[PDB]
């Protein structure tokens, strides 16, 4: 006899996914569940991923032992999806995901972790161009404790930032701005673009971040002495192995990188056209992306845009709005509105509408 | 033993589905996910425009309905609050101001008077009112020219004479209206020159439509082309007979296509239910295709039409709304001067230089 | 080095339960409404469906053919083995709620067409004047899906298929409805009978009735009356001897004298009954789920009639004190202003044109 | 006129077939429906018929009860068409249609039901001619429980083999060969034609299937090794009853039926050239036939030539390929290739390009 | 008589039906200008025809 089983189908699928040459904007589309022909339910990975990631730790704790699983086929092949090279720190030539702005910046972080790590396959030296993702995916997971390895693969050999060991107690961060006016600190709207001042890296002493717990079980109390429970980046107390410029700079490069893909978005006309009927897209963009509209001018004018048009655009009408963004410069009239706190939400308020609305962001 | 079969336990109902725009009736449209393919652009359909472009033969589409439906009609038309579709699908006049208008009624008061002297005409079209629905005058003529007689809460009754052009509408199946205009001395199609509203208050002008009526041989032939035309009638080459009604025809034609106007104006007021469904990008390419057995007749209707084959057949029902609004608003918008009009291929063609500007094929009697 | 083997405990805490263990039928598994503030739980019953699902028991039992051994000797061997899985495998139960003496001698008679070619013994002790009716419907069930029992072990796939299961194969949708000779023809009427009266007088059986179809789904022809070809009636098909007609309307009336009797025991149960007092859904599931039965006996139809003008809200408490009230009471609501009419293939009961009840063909497969 | 008559014609057409006279080449070729390009479609209706005979009962459940057409006019005609005939397992006595190989598995099978089964007008005892679709669909027939009655009809009164009953619960199915190498089951590539398989009974038993369930809930376990949920025709419990050896004889039988007919069209030029306009005849046909390729050598090489030809061949190309492989033998070295299973398929790769892939067949 | 509608792809049924599914003519309302005996009287004189 012979008794050789070869199993056989069993199932079928469903799903879908579009731009797929994208890294932080490619998006997987799912059905409605209530109802199969109500709005598409849409949703970033990897710009989920980018923002857990600003406590790396945490975001890399469980990579450390359980998932050493075979990386060297993904790299290794004749065409490997950009994503992947990004998620594990490699540059990419591909125009669109490489910006020659902030470089300096790019070159800054080389020099304080080249020493001692492979970093030239992360931003090859001289090169005018460089990909934000993926130094903001090597600076987390040098933070993390790994090493890249020059054969293409993290190793968790590296040493604990300090930095990294201190956000595993807070879940929520708030990226701001600060200036000094009147001789004291005051939280103020973006004035900077990241992609102008990680040229002039000294600003980037002005972006602060608070950061809090996810505090105990409490079923209906809003507060738990939300005050008393936080902490602020800039207050917390120096030391050389803490990295604070280099968490503010993978900070600034992530919001860079999504600028970039933002841009490079508008070349993609057929595949907006082919997702016109994909409303969510806007919505969910604007409900991800809210850690980075408190550090950018044209982030916070393409969110307060979003809003007006009642949270419903589809990816050409993004393509459109940020292109008008990026070549007409400030537009809004913000010089009528305010900033103000409530209840640790930032928001923008004229008269008593309120503009925008920011909350924590989530960190792991 | 003993056996009835008379319980028949078949089913074969679908898997899902949703209607949109319920207190419309033209523009009432069916939305279905389409779960055969991957791709998650849902289909639209529009049952009562479907319908109407149907009627345009009222024997052949109301025929079957002469025997069979004897369930109930008064328990919808005189429940609490009947639809004012069920109320225009049975002929009965409709309260609503966003279906009625007041524009136009001396068609309707042509009509009344023709029928009215055989007909309880009072509950289609009270006398006197300056408000009157057109999709009910379009269903009342559509019903009495198939030879039925409307009644105060049930339609029910085959029993009226039946009108000659509604038998002689039985041998084709697809036609093709089109205007008619005197230049250089011999009749010639033309570009739509008015708007339907200025046609049906002066009646005069309804002499100028003109439609073209065509055959469906089901044999195994290869694709038709010209010199096979002589199997086609025109509807003003038909012989004069009183009892032929080739005026109630063209009433009815008009009136469906400023119900569908009415209709597009009222959908601007429902920017709610135009934002939330905002993803049926479906919804300008299904209209569009619906809707070209009127755009040969009217301005505003093919600037319509010109405008979504230009923006390229992906408006949602707000973007739809708005750019009828400024259609109606503004008026004229193009140098049509400019393009011309063609007839190829049993197709009614208008362009400019080489493009085709906008491409409309007879429709569906059935 | 050592050895790796460990857990997680992989769980999200909080979870489903199960309510009325020891009942086969009206045991049923409660799911919190989604992730839906709503708050009105979920009610399911796993083996009443899957006994409605039996009525075609080559279909519902081909999986079991080839895909399963199990170890259910240790299931069915336990020192406490559920009696729900004894029923499951046509095992003969002492407990008194789930035993009934109504009916035995129909029991005797599937006991004796089928006791030659099976061990029927431990499916029904002979002489015995108590017996379960779930596990003579499985064991009819599975027998005439082409198995043979034995006793602790798993069914085996040997015995010979009969014909009606085959037929069977074809149609999804099921609806029993009983037959009166009236005006010299045949015409469908209400129940006249309970399952246990037409039980006891075995000939009464032939009154029952059901008629098949099947299950197209291609979105055309919904509305017509043209299906009526695409049909056949229990009673129509051509008579033979393999052609298990009898047993399969023994099953479906033993089903029916199962889920009586567990209603009848529902009663007693009133510590856990009042305990669950917030599960206002079981009513409402348990009158779709019990659609294919009302039409054969009067009890389940007064239930039914019931539960509708209750509005389906109503917990195991009060359906247990209604269920009691109409055993004692007998026919309360007046059916001779009732009307009896098909419509569109449905089993609907009218008063002048209110509808008091509608019944739709129940799914089979 | 009064007005201009400018009007609509269309002569629109519905319906149409062609290669009559044939079983399992007829094809309802028709114009592309959406598509407003008319190009050709194509479909075989007795072929697909055919490959879901393969589980007897879920096939032909329908007609124990529901058609009972009038058979008895169709076939009691002048000049019936011989497709009608063989589709209720009537013998034909065209020389386009029989063959003399294979004739062994045809007595075998008249003495196993010849002795509880007219069946004389299915094969006319000792006649060195036969039609093997005609005892093909006599075998799933009498597996269905069905009696071949001689007066044009089916009677639903035999016994229900234990096999037609086993395989209702698998929708999915896939022949393939077998060899015992290394002293240990393995599969191999087709290593003889059906005809020798017919003619030696005994070697038809190295012959094997796997069935597969299906379901709607995602693939779990790597979609691959899902294998408790399938099972193979060997492994499955002997019986009297239980129709192995007839099964695997009814797919030899088809498969024998479809070279036939192959090799007679190979004559049938002249409206191979008058139809040879449409190539989507031949994808069509690979589409179809892929169940048939894992037991037939001759099979895979037409499989072969249409794959690298690029799913686009018209039919006097296949006949012509199809003539030359069967004068020709075995075309090309093939023993360069290597046989893998993976992710549920079944593919030959020569080197790393896949030379030919076999997908999930559906049977009911 | 009876009239039925067109079929759509199924050659199966051979059974038993009645009714509504196909109405007979004598059910039809009858009417001055509804010509049941003049379509009887055509329909047996063609067979007429064809018996001659």
């Amino acid at each position: 006899t012979v008794r050789v089983g070869v199993s056989r189908n069993t199932s079928g699928a469903a799903g879908q996914t579009l731009f797929r040459n994208f890294y932080l904007l490619r998006c997987n589309i799912l059905a409605d569940g209530r109802n199969a022909t109500k709005a598409v339910q849409s949703h970033f990975p990897f710009l989920s991923r980018a923002v857990r990631c600003l406590s790396p730790l945490a975001a890399h704790c469980a990579d450390r032992t359980l998932r050493r699983d075979n990386v060297k086929q993904i790299l290794t092949r004749e065409l490997p999806f950009s994503s992947d090279l990004i998620n594990y720190a490699h540059h990419v030539n591909s125009s669109s995901l490489t910006t020659s702005q902030g470089v300096e910046a790019a070159r800054l972080v080389a020099q304080v972790y080249g020493e001692q790590v492979p970093f030239d396959h992360i931003y090859p030296t001289g090169s005018a161009t460089y990909c934000p993702g993926a130094i903001a995916n090597a600076i987390s997971r040098i933070m993390a404790g790994f090493v890249p390895r020059e054969g293409d693969d993290f190793a968790p050999s590296g040493p604990i930032d300090y930095l990294a060991a201190d956000l595993i107690a807070y879940k929520f961060v708030l990226p701001y701005m600060l200036d000094m006016v009147d001789g004291r600190p005051q939280i103020v709207l973006p004035s900077h673009t990241v992609e102008e001042m990680l040229t002039n890296t000294s600003l980037l002493n002005s972006i602060d971040a608070s950061f809090g717990i996810e505090a105990r079980s409490d079923q209906r109390m809003t507060r738990d002495a939300a005050e008393m429970s936080s902490r602020s980046l800039n207050e917390l107390e120096d030391h050389d192995q803490r990295g604070r410029m280099p968490w503010k700079i993978m900070l600034g490069m992530m919001a860079a990188q999504l600028k970039v893909e933002l841009d490079a978005l508008a070349d993609e006309r057929t595949e907006s056209q082919a997702n016109a009927h994909v409303t969510s897209f806007g919505s969910r963009l604007f409900n991800q992306m809210s850690a980075f509209v408190t550090i950018d001018h044209e982030l916070m004018e393409l969110a307060l845009l979003i809003k007006e048009q009642g949270f419903a655009m589809n990816p050409g009408q993004i393509a459109s709005k940020w292109s008008l963004i990026r070549r007409s410069g400030p537009t809004r009239p913000l010089s009528g509105a305010r900033l103000e706190i409530r209840n640790g939400n930032w928001m923008i308020r004229e008269g008593d509408q309120t503009l925008l609305s920011v909350s924590p962001a989530r960190m792991a």
